């Protein structure tokens, strides 16, 4: 029934959901496979007149989560999951996989010129697709609110796949493939959008934890130029939980030595081209080389296998140094974490349980780091258990001597500590920052990374005003006060600013506070923010 021409007269039919309707899996790309692998996309170029866009395509190839070269139960468990039949149907993966979804208000027709909403998943740049974030909840909202919105979602390459690095990669000028399949999909937005009714004028994009440092690299992309044929792709941006990514290079020391990893374990160590190699292994011996390297949940952690990477050339340098260098668009943001973002990167290593463990672990995962910045690094986060995150819950959650310290360190880092920085230095636009108590003291994981999904997607909370109110209202009118809440969301300067910068929640609802904790965190780490790049 729903029905769309696209801009280049094909006619489409999509489903119709009856609070919503939905177009889902149309390729934006021409299928990443074969000699295309590992290589920028290329637009898809046949007919979708006549089909039918009632169904999520598949994922792109998803990484074991506990993989590494080392051999364990949970690696092994996960494993068997993945590989199950049952799991191999109910969420299907291929390397075909760059579709784009459309999905909007029963009703909604052309020329409507709706805001848009463009979601990017998260995924710890291993694993992730767009069927497991459901629209139907922000949608509904939005038309309550009397301010209908459009969701867009659209499924990236991850992993191996999408982020490959290293020397070669670079002299080819192929990497952060997964974010050039973003930034195609968003002009794929442009040009298409407004047959489904959205306006290509009225789009903010948005993305949770990998999804929201996604945002970031795209806030940076060439240098800040985000226009596509003499017009903006994008007129906002929303991140929650995740700014700039700390890496080094494409070329650098662990893009390269994870290249060789990978190469070695496909069975192309001995090829003179280890890239050409990769590209003629089945996709069966590809999952597995890759699935015998780091997961995000691995013991490595934060010291991501695959992530985003300067390149010289689409991120031109160090992702701090752009911010503070003023190479960005300008735009407005919202930026936001939950308080506890470490708690579940802290699990990877319950096995570190004294200070010279501690210090060891610093040392294995910031390879830049001098022992003076590791000291002051451990100073500023101490072994006092009472101080580490879940915050403020005292003598509980003592998993180990370190797990609190070790989960405090690793979420400011990649996170909260990480978002002031951005705030301090960007001036592009209007700022609006929050941050989230909502599930304070929940055992063991505090208010976690990860729980806004719920709040946004599933369930309903006090946090749900701030995930789907609030940025509804910002969406549409770039000021998260249209919704009319009853707590006024204030501006964000400074860090030094006097007076409430941040909006917060809580169980109950919604207040507002200061982001002037963990300062001598914050200058133990972004003094000199390349000490802690991976
Ligand atoms: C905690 O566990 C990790 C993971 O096994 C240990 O690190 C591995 O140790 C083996 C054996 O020495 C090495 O071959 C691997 O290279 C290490 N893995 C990684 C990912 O670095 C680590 O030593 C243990 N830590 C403590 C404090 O016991
Ligand atoms: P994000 O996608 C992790 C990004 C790590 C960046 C380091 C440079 O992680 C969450 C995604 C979410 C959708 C589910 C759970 C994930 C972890 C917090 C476990
Ligand atoms: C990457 O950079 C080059 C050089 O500026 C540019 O021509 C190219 O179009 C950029 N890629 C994307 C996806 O914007
Ligand atoms: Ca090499
Ligand atoms: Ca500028």
């Amino acid at each position: 029934a729903p029905t769309a021409t696209l801009a280049n007269g094909d006619t489409i039919t999509g489903l119709n959901a009856i609070i919503n309707e939905a177009f889902l899996g149309i390729p934006f790309a021409e299928p990443p496979v074969g000699n295309l692998r590992f290589k920028d996309p290329v637009p898809y170029s046949g007919s979708l007149d006549g089909q039918k866009f009632t169904s999520y395509g598949p994922s792109c190839m998803q990484q074991n989560p506990e993989g590494t070269y080392e051999e364990n139960l949970p690696k092994a468990a996960l494993d068997l999951v993945m590989q199950s039949k049952v799991f191999e149907a109910v969420s299907p993966s291929s390397e075909d996989c760059l579709t784009i979804n459309v999905v909007r208000p029963p009703g909604t027709k052309a020329g409507a010129n709706l805001p848009v909403m463009l979601w990017i998943f998260g995924g710890g740049f291993e694993v992730g697709g767009t069927s497991t974030f459901p629209p139907a909840q922000m949608i509904t909202k939005s038309i309550a609110m009397g301010k209908p919105i459009i969701h867009v979602s659209v499924n990236y390459r991850v992993s191996s796949w999408g982020f490959l690095a290293g020397d070669e990669i670079k002299a080819e000028g192929s990497a952060n493939a997964g974010l050039k399949d973003q930034r195609l999909g968003m002009q794929w937005v442009a040009d298409n959008i407004a047959a489904f009714g959205g306006d290509p004028t009225k789009v903010t994009i948005f993305g949770e934890s990998a999804g929201s440092m996604s945002v970031m690299c795209h806030i940076l992309w060439n240098d800040g130029d985000n226009t596509y044929k003499g017009k903006p792709l994008f007129r906002a941006g929303i991140m929650q939980s995740g700014a700039m990514v700390p890496s080094d290079a494409v070329d650098g020391i662990y893009g390269n030595e994870i290249f060789d990893l990978l190469a070695s374990n496909a069975g192309c160590g001995s090829a003179s081209d280890k890239l050409a190699c990769l590209r003629g292994v089945s996709s069966d011996t590809l999952e597995d080389a890759t699935n015998n390297t780091p997961g995000f949940l691995a013991y490595s952690s934060l010291r991501l296998s695959y992530l985003p990477r300067p390149d010289g050339v689409n991120i031109t340098d160090d992702m701090y140094a752009l911010v503070r260098e003023g190479k960005y668009a300008n735009i407005p943001v919202i930026i936001g974490d939950q308080n506890d973002e470490g708690t579940f990167f802290g699990t990877s290593s319950l096995n570190v349980t004294t200070d010279a463990q501690a210090r060891e672990y610093f040392k294995q995962s910031f390879v830049h780091a001098s022992d003076a910045e590791i000291d002051t690094l451990m100073t500023a986060y101490p072994g006092d258990i009472t101080q580490g995150s879940p915050f403020d819950t005292g003598i509980l959650n003592a998993l180990t001597p370190q797990f609190k310290r070790i989960s405090a360190v690793l979420g400011d880092l990649g996170f909260t500590l990480a978002r002031r920085y951005f705030l301090n230095h960007y001036t592009g636009g209007t700022k609006y920052s929050f941050l989230s108590k909502q599930l304070s003291g929940l055992p063991v994981l505090g208010t976690f990374h990860s729980n806004d999904i719920v709040f946004q997607d599933y369930l309903l909370g006090s946090g749900s005003l701030i995930y789907n109110n609030a940025f509804i209202a910002f969406a549409t009118d770039l000021d998260p006060n249209t919704a009319g809440l009853l707590v006024k969301w204030p501006e964000y300067t400074s860090s030094s600013q006097s007076g409430n910068n941040l909006m917060m929640i809580n169980a109950l609802g919604l207040y507002t506070g200061k982001d002037n904790f963990r300062t001598a965190g914050y200058d133990a780490l972004f003094s000199n923010p390349p000490s802690f790049f991976v």
